[PDB]
């Protein structure tokens, strides 16, 4: 047991470390998407570029994690991070309709992460992840949701000539 | 025999003077497309701008195969240079198409040539096609790929709109 | 098959596939050995800088394979990123010899890759290997070699003053 | 009939498509010239970078009847662009007494064009031949005697010091 | 063995330590001439500097050699380094053909070794002459040719106005 | 006989072609040293980069007696160059007090000059070396003695610690 550690709980240890690999597994999946867009048969650059962005935050999001735990006293447990489910993402549109069910997925999972972290009455772990995590995923999913709006309404993924134009004129 | 001959087969030295003629056409072919784009009826400004610039690229490839032939110790031995096929190029679309044709053949060239120097162990010559050449291409084939692709998913050529705006916000 | 696509073979595309997967594996023992130095029974700092930058730079060469596979008309296909072997890596020298024989085992798969590229008579795809990863590894495994040679002629790792010392003055 | 023509005639059309050949062509001589005297057993590089200078601007006068053509609502036509007669140029002194004579062909053929340019009454095109050409010729002319003469008087080109000196002090 | 050892053959261990004394020679022989240009009774400054820079660099380029054994887990060995053949070198032309002869037998010992690093199939070792030794052979080969051309055409060594003349407008 | 020949005894002219391959003994001598503390089972930068100083100086000093006898009108005579008597100096320690025996010998050898200048009444010759060489004997003398004291007192070369400190702190 750590010199260090104090109101930690066994189980908000865990949760920590399952967080960890969730956000590890989100940078895989921007990653994947990113490079599907960088296809010569693709060819949206700043879709690309807008992927590999998000892959690059959810990278950094799971390293603060870590700090964390080991700040606490924690001990760092890691797993295998999973390949994402597809390896074609068929459209801008889609992709960012997938996005978007990615992220209500990994705010539902810091949700239920902070109402463990009040029935153990932690408050410093509830204050971490209402500072650092719950404003960050509230403004990326309104972002998500805008651009599939946008998206939809100006006739994707049917038109064409619609996601080269958001492609250059919204994420250019 | 030059003084300066050294493990310069002889077979190398025409495949050079083979590809210098070859650089020339391709530069003579972008040329014929360039002021093509810059016809009244036609009138896209960028594309005119776009094949330029590749012409003058060409060019100047021809002249370093050039410099590198006198470098070994080898003669400059030059031909016609050959017309293009045509004069009209259709449209944006059709250009691109032929240009990434072209670009093809002419990796298919340099393919051949880096072969015949391994078969004569001139390490110097690999390395210097290796270097100058093979990376170029493959960036130039790439980079053609994405705008046929592009240019047919929004619509060209059968779409004017397509083609003026892909030349303002791509090309631009 | 892609309109770019010429002189890829699929066993070299395939190749190219699992070198991308073990970039990201050694990405990820990285990553490991970084915090376990961040945890507050260890506490040096400057190995966990160390580790963190050699994580971010595999991460970094793995994009990279990502790119010269579209580049090449082939096409991405991703696996799992297996955890490490190790959750605790002991010390600061075993730490570094495990990183050495990771990095040699990293260059026997790059000098396969090569070997195959050369037997399917792929130039560019043998010159993009030797320029931008051969060199890379040499100089990592010197520098390994270095590292790990003077933590054992200070002491490490039984003299835990050693450790402290060379954290300071040659990681620092 | 392009919707811009207006008072161009038919032969002036064909006369510019001939103009524009003969530019070429200049340029291919003067290319030839310049790697001429970059080979190990010539090797004066200012008389090589002299003629390299010539060689871009005449591409650069060929560049400028094209767009002429256009302007005028004529159609480009291209001929296949003939090699030069020699391969050899022999000497320094040699070379410039076939660039005057070159320069002293070109010039006749722009007197003929304003010939018919008078002819058909067509005032803009006698305009442009003379501003942009006419002068040009007359003075590139001027400077090619001045060579000829000076190398002749230094006792080129049985003198290789003459050529040697001349290449330093005067191209130089 | 050392730790750092990986796919380096013997063979070419040896001949690396071979390359060494080779470039310590050139080195030498470069010295010899330089002061040989210093001398009262010879008195040409500029050939004097030309050949003392000359010396310099393949100083430089055996010790790039000390730090590749190394780099590679290779031991050096080193050897007597030979006096030069003559200690008189006749004139400047002479010394110019002497340093086109001794460039000439370095480039055909570095094709040795690379055809035996292509044989022992070591990727690194044939990048790295590709890469720093090949390409320079040939640029010094071919300006030692030009010198040399220039010399002679001149009238040197009979005419001591030439040497004269070189040293100030060519190496000056 | 030189025509700026004046005092110059021919024994002098002897005693220095004989110092400038001392001098140049030195500097290969030095440049072996370097290199062993470049191997990754030593590993010591910093005297690494001691003694490759001291070789590059040592080659100045050789060339500054070469000025010298093409000075007076003697005439430069080469010898081979031996190659140093080891091949592994053993440690940080044992490296500086060879270079310290090799400091008073090549000291040695320069006051023997000395005394037969002085005999023969050539006060240039011994201006020259006073001058030069014997102030800068006598301090390269002092700094290796006081390195080797300071070594001696950490605990070398049995301490692996005491070399890495020194090597940091006096040599860094
Ligand atoms: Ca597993
Ligand atoms: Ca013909
Ligand atoms: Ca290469
Ligand atoms: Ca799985
Ligand atoms: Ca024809
Ligand atoms: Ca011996
Ligand atoms: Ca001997
Ligand atoms: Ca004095």
């Amino acid at each position: 047991t750590s010199q260090v550690r104090q109101n930690y709980h066994q189980d908000s240890e865990a949760a920590i470390n399952r967080q960890i690999n969730l956000e590890l597994y989100a940078s895989y999946v921007y990653l994947s998407m990113s490079y599907y867009f960088d296809r010569d048969d693709v060819a949206l650059k700043n879709f690309a570029k807008y992927f590999l962005h998000q892959s690059h935050e959810e990278r950094e999001h799971a390293e603060k994690l870590m700090k964390l735990q080991n700040q606490r006293g924690g001990r760092i447990f890691l797993q295998d991070i999973q390949k994402p489910d597809c390896d074609d993402w068929e459209s801008g549109l889609n992709a960012m309709e997938c996005a978007l069910h990615l992220e209500k997925n990994v705010n539902q999972s810091l949700l239920e992460l902070h109402k463990l972290a009040t029935d153990k009455n932690d408050p410093h772990l509830c204050d971490f992840i209402e500072t650092h995590y719950l404003n960050e995923q509230v403004k990326a999913i309104k972002e998500l949701g805008d651009h599939v709006t946008n998206l939809r309404k100006m006739g994707a993924p049917e038109s064409g000539l619609a996601e080269y134009l958001f492609d250059k004129h919204t994420l250019g």
